[PDB]
RNA sequence: GGCACUAACCUAAGACAGGAGGGCCGGGAAACCUGCCUAAUCCAAUGACGGGUAAUAGUGUC
């Protein structure tokens, strides 16, 4: 359990640099939390003893360019509000049981549609948000060991911002040919390499900001058919068949 | 192109409810730091502080 690491004046270096500077004189590796500047301070978190003592060591074996010492402090603490929100296995178990409900047997199609607001989420006082990488690991996992054989899925009205979190889908929904990605914050059609490997049929992209960045629909069509070249329908229309040979 | 910074912009479900200033207990020779208190005054749910990058300039870096 956790630790707070504070580096004085930390703010007036790379933060790349100074990590490795660190991590290099540490007889330990250390995957640093919430690294986030706070004045002049620079400021982390790491998960056990072991390890921040051994953050402790690199005090005088470390000097910045301007030939002075560059000083780590370290506290024990709560631990990170990214580690308090991921989700509790009693939580998880929860998490499976609504999916549940909300899968459709016949047409093998799971609707997380605005999941955060799911009525049995809120009696239980289970945040579930799908922009949180930990959210959205949990979910596939639950899809990965219940439903591998996933083909249509929605994730519309979500607020996602990225898709970086769904990266591994194309290998735990291997046959997921029906995807719904509408009303979220999707910034570009470059969110779609993440999840490229996917052999679509259906998709729906409208709501998302990306949508806009296109002087019309047949840029905004092909654009679309570079990752998912057997696309057939795109935000509920039918597309024009791909171009022969 | 990557990555970082200043700007711009996104974010309270892209980390976060207080931030600056001031003060307190503790540690320390000092520097400095964990935790806490606080309308002198400034900023802040019309989102400060922190975080982030799909898009735009400026700078470094590989």
């Amino acid at each position: 359990n956790w630790f707070k690491i504070t580096i004085p004046y930390g703010r007036k270096y790379d933060k790349a640099w100074l990590l490795s500077m660190i991590q290099s004189k540490c007889s330990v590796p250390f995957t640093p939390i919430e690294f986030h500047y706070e004045n002049t301070r620079a400021q982390f978190f790491v998960e056990d003893a072991s390890t921040a003592s051994a953050l402790k060591a690199v005090n005088y074996k470390i000097l910045d360019r301007e030939n002075r010492r560059i000083s780590i402090i370290i506290n024990s603490s709560a631990p990170p509000h990214t580690i308090l929100n991921e989700l509790k296995p009693e939580q998880v178990e929860q998490l499976k049981l609504i999916m549940s409900k909300r899968y459709d047997g016949s047409q093998q199609a799971l609707d997380l549609k605005g999941l955060r607001s799911d009525p049995d989420l809120v009696a239980q006082n289970i945040d579930v948000v799908l922009n949180r990488r930990s959210c959205m690991a949990a979910t596939l996992r639950i899809i990965e060991e219940n439903i591998p054989e996933l083909l249509s899925l929605n994730l519309s009205n979500n607020r996602l911002y990225r898709l970086d979190d769904m990266s591994s889908i194309v290998q735990k929904a291997p046959n997921l040919k029906i995807l719904n990605l509408s009303g979220n914050e999707l910034k570009s059609e470059r969110e779609l390499d993440k999840i490229k490997g996917l052999k679509l049929e259906e998709l729906w992209l409208d709501g998302n900001s990306l949508c806009d960045t296109f002087r019309d629909q047949s840029t905004y069509i092909s654009a679309i058919r570079e990752r998912f070249p057997k696309l057939l329908r795109l935000d509920g229309h039918e597309l024009p068949p791909p171009i022969a040979f």
